[PDB]
RNA sequence: AAAA
RNA sequence: AAAA
């Protein structure tokens, strides 16, 4: 899959030039078309601000106004209408109105935007235009593409190509060469932070003390996140430090973290005020890390949603989990921690022995005397400590035991053992 | 150590305004004096393109014009003089001058000037101003100052403040406030690249084969790297993948590291051609990732060399070097590794024997069923593999054991041992 | 609890 | 080349 993104500003401002690329050559006010004739997308992103907008009504119509603009444009250039186009809240005042807010509410609607466009399934090719960009909307719109597909490679084949054109300069540019500024296979980098505070997904840009303490109490999202905020912890150090167990047994619930992005981001919506009169957008609430960090998370289980499967977990589940999701010492750990259960499987299998419902510390054959459960040793051991970790093994009738061990023999976490193994990892993250 | 950062382009062409920041008002062309006043930094960087430069017989007449230029508009406004300026590689066609090169050679002088002001002792507060800058220029050093300050996080804390003003309007605006659009705790990152091939240091832009080939073979720098290569990617494998051992041992020699890269960045300069009657600027020569790589593994070492000690290495030196470099459950990983070396130590030292230069195989018991070294056994147990490892224990008295083995227990990679060991991490960093 |  |  092929993806083009570009990043405008005042794009009808833009003068007539002519634009070299690939070997070909174009005329008009936009690098857009030349980029879709050379590169061959399959989908194409448009990125701007809303502060070129005037239909100041109410904020759907300062949307409606320039996305109609956009719309008439690309007809004018000829440029397809197959496209998605990202309105970001720019900040300025400017003669046609005035637009008031955090100038970082542009990197999480954005980031929020691309969550729901960038595909979770397959290899990306990522094309990125800087042209005709705003500084501001340019560098946040990068951030937060690279920020998603750092998160998509850990699944997937992610490979990135950034552009711009030559300055242009007004009565002396004859022709603009699109230069390439980065190509790179994207490295695989899995959401790294905790959740923040509860101070930190909504905060007061200009709303007063009454309306934004009623408001915050208003939210279901912030009740049920503090109530679920160590198991999406728990999951984040999974991915993190190598646990595949902890990954299966705290696979976030998808539909429950879209309720959440959702209230977060009509609330924001809601507390928007367009003064027809004054022609002023205020953006009364500004976004907070934490929303970032949700969208990160929902985008990051959307990514390794195909690796959940229906309990029961077994090692050979665990060993092909761990192939997708870990590389390096990483994934050499679990596979010498799952090894040393797996061998002692076998055995078991060749002399027609197959324990249930045993701690994983009797069926190794270790010391009832050491049952106190430490940092140090869930983490070293992929997060499958003797003393938190219960193993069955099916009965079946053993032909090549070492091959068929595996599939056989399940691991869970104990109740108790879960809490224990949820609250080193939370902790073990908030000390990154 | 504050540090200001600053991207400017044609900054001669700015208009008189006013910025607010930090309850603080400036009326001036340029951000820099308000941003100087507010954040009070210890030191200034100023990175502009060459491509605003006018009367140009060579490259010191080219830089000579674009410095001198930057000091008269320093004097003019607020700002002061406690400052670098790094005149980049810039691109395109102009009214006084054309300027042809890989637009990227800007990211690698950039991250190669930053390598040498950048401080490699102490925590670090940087500041980045992008309201004055070219979209391209300002990419590619926002770029290269995050990849320098993620390895700087590795041994010290590392904060990142992003600014940008609201959008200049040409004769309609009179007040622009400078916004935040980031804060970020930079994230340890260490290198986690290989050295390319031996035609990604320096490539031909515009040069004549005749010449790269005789250029190429004349190059101290890529025979001697060609030497070197595995020992360089074991050194940077040993951070990425938690092998202390390693990281002591395959500490690179900064001198010859220094002078790789600038007989590189010198061949680079040398490959500029200037013709003074049609005032062009061509850099034949275009940088590689491996320039990229080599100022990255300097800038790594210069940051961590404060660990290093000569041989031998204790079990306790080996657990504080571990302290400082790795996190999660790679350091937990380091430390049973090197538990289970000091606890067969103790049991040794309590009966009174002091055994040296024993295979870590005899020292922990290990019987003969396997001598092979598997990448798995080097990477999943911190490079201690039983194999390639020799102990060697200091006989002293003891009184308290327990307290007194880790630092009379040293540990060497056999010289056997350490090139199976360099083959298997610099395979792994390739692979990964 | 031979690489727990 | 502060809405190429």
């Amino acid at each position: 899959m092929k993806l083009l993104v570009v990043s405008w500003g005042d794009f009808e401002r833009a003068k007539e030039t002519k634009y070299r690329f690939g070997g070909e050559t174009s005329v008009g006010p936009s690098t857009l078309p030349i980029l879709q004739k050379v590169i061959k997308p399959d989908w194409t992103v448009i990125v701007l601000s809303d502060t070129i907008g005037k239909d100041f009504s109410s904020v759907e119509t300062l949307r409606e106004d320039v996305r109609n603009r956009v719309m008439d444009f690309l007809d004018r250039i000829g440029a397809g209408r197959e496209v998605d186009v990202i309105i970001a809240p720019g900040i300025g005042e400017f003669t046609h109105g005035s637009f008031r807010g955090s100038a970082m509410d542009a990197y999480y609607y954005v980031l929020h935007a691309l969550s729901e466009i960038i595909p979770t399934k397959g290899d990306l090719e990522v094309h990125f235009d800087s042209t005709h960009g705003l500084n501001y909307v340019t560098l946040l719109t990068y951030r937060a593409l690279k920020d998603l597909l750092g998160i998509a490679a850990v699944m997937n084949t992610v490979t990135f190509y950034a552009y711009n054109s030559d300055p242009f300069v007004p009565k002396i540019t004859k022709e603009l060469n699109i230069n390439t500024i980065e190509t790179t296979m994207v490295k695989p980098t899995p959401l790294s932070e905790p959740l923040p505070g509860f101070d930190e997904y909504l905060c007061p840009y200009s709303m007063e003390r009454a309306e934004f303490v009623r408001l915050k109490g208003s939210l279901n999202t912030l009740k049920n996140l503090r109530k679920e905020k160590k198991k999406l912890e728990a999951w984040i150090g999974s991915l993190l430090f190598g646990l595949p167990l902890l990954f299966l047994e705290e696979f976030p619930d998808i539909g429950r973290l879209e309720s959440y992005i959702e209230e977060l981001a009509e609330t924001w919506g809601g507390a928007i005020a367009v003064n027809a009169e004054e022609k002023a957008v205020t953006r009364r609430l500004a976004f907070g890390s934490g929303f970032g960090t949700l969208v990160k998370l929902l985008f990051q289980a959307r990514i390794t949603r195909g690796l959940l499967v229906e309990e029961p977990y077994s090692i050979e589940k665990l060993y092909s989990v761990s192939d997708r999701l870990f590389r390096g010492s990483t994934l050499q750990r679990v596979r010498v921690a799952l090894g040393k259960i797996e061998d002692k499987a076998i055995k078991y299998a060749r002399k027609g022995a197959f324990p249930r419902d045993i701690p994983l510390r009797d069926f190794l054959g270790f010391d009832a005397a050491n049952r106190e459960v430490s940092p140090r040793n869930v983490l070293a051991h992929a997060g499958l400590e003797a003393n938190v970790v219960e193993v069955s093994m099916e009965a079946w009738e053993p032909k090549r035991p070492e091959e068929e061990a595996g599939r056989h023999t399940h691991l869970k976490y104990t109740p108790v053992g879960l809490k224990k193994v949820e609250d080193i990892v939370s902790r073990a993250l908030k000390e990154s």
